[PDB]
Formats: C-alpha cells, structure tokens, sequence
C-alpha cells in the first residue's frame, strides 16, 4: 500500500512511520512546508503507526532530537516516538480488510486527517485545537497536550488492568476530536476500508 504524507502546517515537521520493532519505509523524512512524501508500506502489516515529530535538530549521521516524537534520537525511526504523539493508527489486509484510527491515547501534538485516495470507505480527522485549549496538567513543555496516562501513570488513566472508565482528561480530547480514541477502551471509531487501499495522511488539514 501506498501512503502520502503531506505537511500542510507552515512549520516544518519530521514525519516518522514504524511499525513497532521496524521502520516503514525509509522511517522518517523532513518535510517542509507543503511537502508531500510517499512511502509503500508492505501488505498485511499489523499496527502501523504514523505521526510528526516537532522542533527536531538532526546531525549528519541522522541522530538529534525532537521537542514531540522522538523515536530514540534517530531520524529514520524504527521504535515508537515518545508522547505527545497524534497518531495514525492502521493494520492493513486483515481477511481482506484495512482498519484505520486516529488515537489521542498517546496525546496530541499536530492536527491530522487521515484518509484514503480509493473508494469505498470515510476518512477521519482530528483538526482542533487540543495545544491551545490543553488543560494544565496535560501541557507538555515542549509543546503539545500529553494524555492523564503518561503524565499521571495510574491504572484508571492507563487501563493496566483492562478495566477503566473515560475519566475528566478524556473527556478533553473526546469533546474536541469525537472521531479519535480519547482512552483505550473507548468505543471504536476504527473505519473498516476494502483491502489493499491506499491513503494520505494530512498534517494541518485546516489551517
């Protein structure tokens, strides 16, 4: 499958894309202002995620930092990047089905619309403004609006033991951005695509 990934924002971000244990793709890239970055992502892989990373300064062997999403200092990210991550969630070819999400569950750092370029199934977005209105607690420094579960590390924010209930902090996300998961038991809006789509992925979709 193919993604293209499109910066909208008018600052520069780096995107990132992994699966867990791998980088997709090349993994990350920069991407100024309106620069758009297609990668395959081979089929039937099972929890992709992509996202931005913000305020990065990388070196010529590819090893920095980022204020949001760091993936262990590496600009070709292999690991998951370190809250607040807005996500792009998606497993592809499961019995002849794509599932796609976006996921608040890891915070919010950079709007997002997530979307696919074939027929037959709706894109999501999460396009407020979740940094400016974040509650105290939830402020990253470095920008952007961690979730209560990274920030407080208790049962009921991070649902360790499979049993949580929405709680103030997910209600935050849940009443700004309806169409992303807010907590991990929250109810799904993961949208089911025909197999073997194809999508883009839109940083800043409004403004």
């Amino acid at each position: 499958a193919t993604f293209e990934i499109v910066n909208r924002c008018s600052y520069t971000v780096w995107a990132a894309a992994s699966k867990g244990d791998a980088a997709l793709d090349a993994g990350g890239r920069q991407l100024n202002s309106g620069e758009s970055w297609t990668i395959n992502v081979e089929p039937g892989t099972n929890g992709g995620k992509i996202w931005a990373r913000t305020d990065c300064y990388f070196d010529d062997s590819g090893s920095g930092i980022c204020k949001t999403g760091d993936c262990g200092g590496l600009l070709r990210c292999k690991r998951f990047g370190r809250p607040p991550t807005t996500l792009a969630e998606f497993s592809l070819n499961q019995y002849g089905k794509d599932y796609i999400d976006i996921s608040n569950i890891k915070g919010f750092n950079v709007p997002m619309n997530f979307s696919p370029t074939t027929r037959g199934c709706r894109g999501v977005r999460c396009a407020a403004d979740i940094v400016g209105q974040c509650p105290a607690k939830l402020k990253a420094p470095g920008g952007g609006c961690n979730d209560a579960c990274t920030v407080f590390q208790t049962s009921e924010y991070c649902c360790t033991t499979g049993k949580c209930g929405p709680t103030e902090y997910s209600r935050f996300f849940k009443r700004l951005c309806p169409d992303a998961f807010s907590y991990v038991l929250d109810k799904p809006t993961t949208v089911t695509c025909p197999g073997s789509s194809n999508y883009r992925v839109t940083f800043c979709p409004t403004a």
